[PDB]
């Protein structure tokens, strides 16, 4: 069956998209018209049957019903694709991104408590939590330590769950989520625990689709960062714990060279005492370098729906 | 800045689609690879920003959270387009569809009370209800009256609400939904009320998107039909109440010539008695002709998720 190219289908697409209507948002009509045309044509080229089509429609209800559209998005590469475009755009502007950007993920929560230079991020409720001392320096576009920079950090516990999105009931609010203002030396330091990789809800629609593609829904253990400072663009990035089995096989394709960091284990009394910890702990050091605004504006900040508490 | 047609993106699309993955369903992979490709390209061609992109993802979650994907589908023309494809395929097979097919819509419910030849489908709870006597003859593929055919009929009340999907929660199960087995004369007859036009939930995601297209979300008053019989293909169609303002401006583009039916108003006592009614009523007559199976196979039945109670 080949009717996509006929006038009847072509005119129909314009009507359905409201291209004839006077009211509405032209930008939305422009996008809808293109997306519907491509889908109508894809249904024809791939000879998608009504049975297949309705299975897709049902999937869609299920995806939104479980609020996983933002989990499927990175899984299908969109999130990373958008970063590639941003990288291509910076490269064209001659902007050299000292610290590579990567995806934000759908689990950011605004409102975390903030403090200067230091904070403990966890409430010690994770029975199997291994102490992690994470610290580093923030450099401005000139390569100079930058005090007063806001470093936002969030990560999962040893079960791969984030506060506010923990499927097993509650975690204290903002557990493992803190905002840290860099100190006089442009440094930040946090005490938290080593996160475990995140895994998509096994029975959720995202995992269901990934199974049909022969793919897993796992992420290596990682820690999220937002770094913002006057005169600089907002940096969105992450660090992956070196050695993780999924370091180079992340279902969200967010891992990058330069973002893989080693977690050094300390067990000697001198180190333990010096960082005033109660026992053996891991240490990770990670510095971030920011880029300047482009003609006074941040050409890459993303405004997207984020939970606020 | 264009990167879609570069090796890095093309290779990425195959990876995200699971193409070089051993497990999975190849049919799903093939469709996902085509859809992702088109969407990655549309994002580049229309220069869709991350901000615009995340607004689309958010919409997707609400679409599903409100179980409206099956409502938006017809509004974007997919349902009708699939019917166009079916008609095209029937024409190619030399099949003449005496009674044209049209969309099923997303509100069919399986399990309705069944009776022979006659049935009253409303329970009288509807205050503004206007008695309607809808009757007709079902013809087999040779034009002969066909007894024991199963006629399924469902429609909205005077408020434009369907039982099982009535926000007011007024209606009892299967109100205005019945299956009628045609009698010895191949006839079906029902007493019900004139339905009112259906309108998408004004606050719902379907209507919100339709507003952005400068479009309304109304359907003319109509009555749905499923007619099935041994040796014949299952017919999916509907009739429109002639005169309705939205007859030729249905948001689901389901109207077709041959399906617009006049509701004859009867007011003399002679007709009221001959029909066993309490007063003035409307009458609609609609006969349906079925098509024979194609080598013992119904090549157009659609198996899609349908509510069963
Ligand atoms: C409102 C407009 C929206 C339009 C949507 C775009 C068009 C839709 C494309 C259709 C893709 C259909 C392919 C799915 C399919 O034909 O079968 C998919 C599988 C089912 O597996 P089976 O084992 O065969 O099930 C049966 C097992 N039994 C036999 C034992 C019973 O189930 C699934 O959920 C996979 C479905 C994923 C498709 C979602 C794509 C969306 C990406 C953005
Ligand atoms: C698995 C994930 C797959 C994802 C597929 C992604 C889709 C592709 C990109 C879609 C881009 C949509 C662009 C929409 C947009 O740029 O803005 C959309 C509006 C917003 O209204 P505004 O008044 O502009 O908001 C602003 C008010 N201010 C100005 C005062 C701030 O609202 C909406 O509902 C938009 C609804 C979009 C419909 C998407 C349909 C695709 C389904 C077939
Ligand atoms: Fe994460
Ligand atoms: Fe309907």
């Amino acid at each position: 069956v080949k009717i996509f190219n006929t006038q009847d289908v072509q005119d129909f697409l314009r009507v359905a998209s409201g291209l004839e209507q006077e009211g509405g948002n032209p930008r939305v009509k422009q996008i809808i018209h293109r997306v519907l045309s491509d889908l109508y044509k894809a249904i024809e080229d791939l000879n998608i049957t009504s049975d297949e089509y309705w299975a897709g429609v049902a999937y869609l209800n299920q995806l939104g019903a479980n609020q996983e559209a933002g989990l499927l998005s990175p899984g299908l590469g969109f999130d990373h694709y958008l970063d590639m475009r941003m990288d291509a755009e910076d490269a064209a502007l001659g902007i050299e991104n000292a610290t590579p950007r990567t995806i934000e993920g759908p689990l950011y929560v605004a409102g975390a408590p903030e403090s200067v230079g230091y904070a403990r991020m966890d409430d010690g409720s994770d029975p199997n939590g291994h102490t992690l001392i994470l610290h580093g320096t923030i450099f401005d576009a000139d390569g100079k330590p930058l005090p007063n920079a806001k470093v936002e950090i969030w990560h999962a516990n040893t079960k791969g769950f984030y506060s506010h999105f923990d499927p097993t009931g509650e975690q204290q609010a903002f557990n493992m989520r803190r905002s840290i203002i860099t100190d006089e030396n442009g440094q930040y330091r946090v005490r938290t625990i080593l996160p475990a990789g995140y895994g998509c809800p096994p029975e959720g629609p995202t995992q269901q689709l990934l199974n049909q593609l022969g793919r897993h829904g796992n992420r290596p253990a990682h820690i999220h960062y937002f770094v913002s400072a006057d005169g600089h663009r907002k940096l969105t990035t992450q660090i992956n714990v070196a050695g993780d089995p999924y370091t180079y096989d992340d279902f969200a394709y967010a891992t990058r060279e330069g973002l893989v960091v080693d977690a050094v284990e300390h067990t000697d009394p001198e180190a333990i005492k010096a960082n005033d910890v109660e026992g053996p702990f891991a240490e990770m050091v990670f510095d971030l370098k920011l880029t300047r605004l482009v003609d006074g504006v941040d050409n890459q900040v993303v405004d997207r729906p984020r939970l606020a508490v």
